[PDB]
Protein backbone atom coordinates (compact mmCIF):
# COMPACT_ATOMS: atom_id res chain seq x y z
CA UNK A 1 0.00 0.00 0.00
CA UNK A 2 1.51 3.30 -0.92
CA UNK A 3 -0.01 6.73 0.47
CA UNK A 4 -1.15 9.18 -2.16
CA UNK A 5 -2.08 12.76 -1.91
CA UNK A 6 -6.57 12.79 -1.93
CA UNK A 7 -8.70 15.01 -4.05
CA UNK A 8 -12.95 14.15 -3.96
CA UNK A 9 -14.94 14.14 -7.03
CA UNK A 10 -18.11 15.12 -7.00
CA UNK A 11 -19.60 13.85 -10.04
CA UNK A 12 -21.23 10.64 -8.96
CA UNK A 13 -20.08 7.57 -6.99
CA UNK A 14 -19.13 5.46 -9.57
CA UNK A 15 -17.07 7.87 -11.77
CA UNK A 16 -13.18 6.36 -12.10
CA UNK A 17 -10.91 6.73 -9.73
CA UNK A 18 -8.23 9.21 -11.61
CA UNK A 19 -4.75 8.01 -10.80
CA UNK A 20 -1.54 10.15 -11.44
CA UNK A 21 1.34 8.52 -13.77
CA UNK A 22 4.36 7.36 -11.24
CA UNK A 23 1.02 4.90 -9.87
CA UNK A 24 0.22 3.75 -13.74
CA UNK A 25 3.52 2.92 -13.74
CA UNK A 26 3.22 0.10 -11.01
CA UNK A 27 1.31 -2.10 -12.99
CA UNK A 28 3.62 -2.79 -15.80
CA UNK A 29 2.57 -3.93 -19.12
CA UNK A 30 -1.37 -4.42 -17.56
CA UNK A 31 -4.06 -3.45 -20.24
CA UNK A 32 -4.55 0.23 -19.37
CA UNK A 33 -8.45 0.11 -19.64
CA UNK A 34 -8.41 -2.98 -17.37
CA UNK A 35 -7.12 -1.63 -14.05
CA UNK A 36 -8.03 -1.85 -10.75
CA UNK A 37 -6.77 -0.75 -7.03
CA UNK A 38 -8.10 -0.75 -3.21
CA UNK A 39 -8.41 2.08 -1.03
CA UNK A 40 -8.33 2.22 2.51
CA UNK A 41 -8.93 5.94 4.06
CA UNK A 42 -7.01 7.16 7.42
CA UNK A 43 -9.60 6.89 10.91
CA UNK A 44 -9.88 9.66 13.37
CA UNK A 45 -7.41 7.93 15.44
CA UNK A 46 -6.52 3.78 15.15
CA UNK A 47 -7.07 2.00 11.77
CA UNK A 48 -8.09 2.96 8.62
CA UNK A 49 -11.76 2.51 6.37
CA UNK A 50 -12.00 -1.03 5.10
CA UNK A 51 -10.78 -1.89 1.64
CA UNK A 52 -13.00 -0.48 -1.54
CA UNK A 53 -11.82 -1.92 -4.60
CA UNK A 54 -12.44 0.55 -7.60
CA UNK A 55 -11.98 1.04 -11.20
CA UNK A 56 -8.85 3.46 -12.33
CA UNK A 57 -7.40 5.39 -15.10
CA UNK A 58 -4.57 6.93 -16.06
CA UNK A 59 -4.76 11.06 -15.76
CA UNK A 60 -1.53 12.02 -17.13
CA UNK A 61 -2.25 15.82 -16.12
CA UNK A 62 -2.10 14.95 -12.33
CA UNK A 63 1.15 16.03 -10.37
CA UNK A 64 2.93 12.96 -8.07
CA UNK A 65 1.20 10.56 -5.87
CA UNK A 66 -2.02 11.63 -6.45
CA UNK A 67 -5.38 10.05 -6.78
CA UNK A 68 -8.75 11.72 -7.44
CA UNK A 69 -11.74 9.28 -5.60
CA UNK A 70 -15.66 9.95 -5.31
CA UNK A 71 -16.40 10.83 -2.01
CA UNK A 72 -20.33 9.60 -2.50
CA UNK A 73 -17.76 6.03 -2.08
CA UNK A 74 -17.16 6.66 1.44
CA UNK A 75 -19.61 7.51 4.28
CA UNK A 76 -20.31 11.33 4.19
CA UNK A 77 -19.55 13.92 1.07
CA UNK A 78 -17.44 17.29 2.35
CA UNK A 79 -19.18 20.09 3.66
CA UNK A 80 -15.92 20.32 5.65
CA UNK A 81 -12.51 19.34 4.90
CA UNK A 82 -11.09 16.10 6.53
CA UNK A 83 -7.77 14.10 5.93
CA UNK A 84 -5.61 14.81 2.73
CA UNK A 85 -4.04 11.77 1.91
CA UNK A 86 -5.25 7.78 1.13
CA UNK A 87 -3.70 4.15 1.50
CA UNK A 88 -3.75 2.92 -2.60
CA UNK A 89 -2.60 -0.37 -3.36
CA UNK A 90 -2.41 -1.36 -6.91
CA UNK A 91 -4.30 -4.72 -8.23
CA UNK A 92 -1.66 -6.77 -9.93
CA UNK A 93 -1.52 -10.64 -10.70
CA UNK A 94 -5.39 -10.98 -9.53
CA UNK A 95 -8.49 -9.77 -11.57
CA UNK A 96 -11.95 -8.64 -9.63
CA UNK A 97 -14.73 -10.85 -9.53
CA UNK A 98 -18.08 -10.88 -11.27
CA UNK A 99 -20.96 -10.88 -9.22
CA UNK A 100 -24.01 -13.40 -9.01
CA UNK A 101 -26.36 -10.76 -7.63
CA UNK A 102 -27.04 -7.05 -6.63
CA UNK A 103 -30.02 -6.15 -4.53
CA UNK A 104 -30.98 -2.21 -4.76
CA UNK A 105 -33.22 -0.65 -2.30
CA UNK A 106 -35.24 2.18 -4.15
CA UNK A 107 -38.11 4.62 -3.79
CA UNK A 108 -41.09 4.49 -5.07
CA UNK A 109 -40.75 7.05 -8.40
CA UNK A 110 -37.18 4.84 -9.23
CA UNK A 111 -39.62 1.83 -8.62
CA UNK A 112 -42.08 2.25 -10.30
CA UNK A 113 -40.05 3.46 -14.11
CA UNK A 114 -37.91 0.31 -13.54
CA UNK A 115 -41.36 -1.93 -13.41
CA UNK A 116 -42.76 0.03 -16.30
CA UNK A 117 -39.52 -1.89 -18.06
CA UNK A 118 -40.98 -5.47 -18.84
CA UNK A 119 -37.21 -6.81 -19.29
CA UNK A 120 -34.48 -7.39 -16.98
CA UNK A 121 -31.98 -6.77 -19.54
CA UNK A 122 -33.05 -3.15 -19.84
CA UNK A 123 -33.62 -2.70 -16.03
CA UNK A 124 -30.10 -2.71 -15.50
CA UNK A 125 -29.41 -0.56 -18.79
CA UNK A 126 -31.40 1.84 -17.50
CA UNK A 127 -29.53 2.31 -14.32
CA UNK A 128 -26.36 2.00 -16.59
CA UNK A 129 -27.88 5.52 -18.23
CA UNK A 130 -28.91 7.33 -14.34
CA UNK A 131 -26.01 6.16 -12.65
CA UNK A 132 -22.55 5.01 -14.90
CA UNK A 133 -22.72 1.73 -14.10
CA UNK A 134 -20.51 -0.22 -16.64
CA UNK A 135 -21.12 -3.86 -17.40
CA UNK A 136 -17.55 -5.47 -16.47
CA UNK A 137 -15.82 -2.80 -15.55
CA UNK A 138 -17.36 -0.40 -12.30
CA UNK A 139 -17.09 -2.26 -9.37
CA UNK A 140 -20.12 -1.65 -6.89
CA UNK A 141 -20.22 -2.32 -3.09
CA UNK A 142 -22.48 -3.43 -0.38
CA UNK A 143 -24.07 -0.01 1.36
CA UNK A 144 -23.52 2.05 -1.72
CA UNK A 145 -25.58 5.42 -1.49
CA UNK A 146 -26.38 5.85 -4.80
CA UNK A 147 -28.78 9.06 -4.34
CA UNK A 148 -29.48 10.08 -0.81
CA UNK A 149 -32.91 9.24 -0.39
CA UNK A 150 -33.71 7.16 -4.18
CA UNK A 151 -31.01 4.33 -4.44
CA UNK A 152 -28.53 2.24 -2.29
CA UNK A 153 -27.08 -1.42 -3.03
CA UNK A 154 -28.49 -3.06 0.34
CA UNK A 155 -26.26 -6.67 -0.88
CA UNK A 156 -23.80 -8.05 -3.56
CA UNK A 157 -23.35 -12.23 -3.76
CA UNK A 158 -21.09 -13.66 -3.07
CA UNK A 159 -18.92 -11.24 -2.38
CA UNK A 160 -19.26 -7.83 -0.64
CA UNK A 161 -17.91 -5.71 -4.00
CA UNK A 162 -17.58 -6.79 -7.86
CA UNK A 163 -18.35 -6.15 -11.42
CA UNK A 164 -21.47 -6.01 -12.37
CA UNK A 165 -22.00 -8.54 -15.89
CA UNK A 166 -25.35 -7.67 -17.48
CA UNK A 167 -25.97 -10.45 -19.17
CA UNK A 168 -25.15 -12.54 -16.13
CA UNK A 169 -25.34 -11.05 -12.88
CA UNK A 170 -29.10 -10.82 -11.24
CA UNK A 171 -30.76 -7.85 -10.40
CA UNK A 172 -33.00 -8.39 -7.26
CA UNK A 173 -35.40 -4.06 -6.91
CA UNK A 174 -36.61 -3.82 -3.54
CA UNK A 175 -39.00 -1.03 -3.05
CA UNK A 176 -38.82 1.33 -0.11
Amino acid sequence: PMKASLTFSLSGIYAPCSISRDIYLEYGDKKAECLYGTIRLPQYGPGCTPGKIVHCVLDDSLPFCSIVVPSKLFGFMPTQPTMDFCYFEPILDNVVPVLDSVTFLINEQLYSKLMDLPQEMQQIQFLHYKYNINSMETVVHSRDILTSGLCQILNCSPFPQGLVDFTETQLILVND
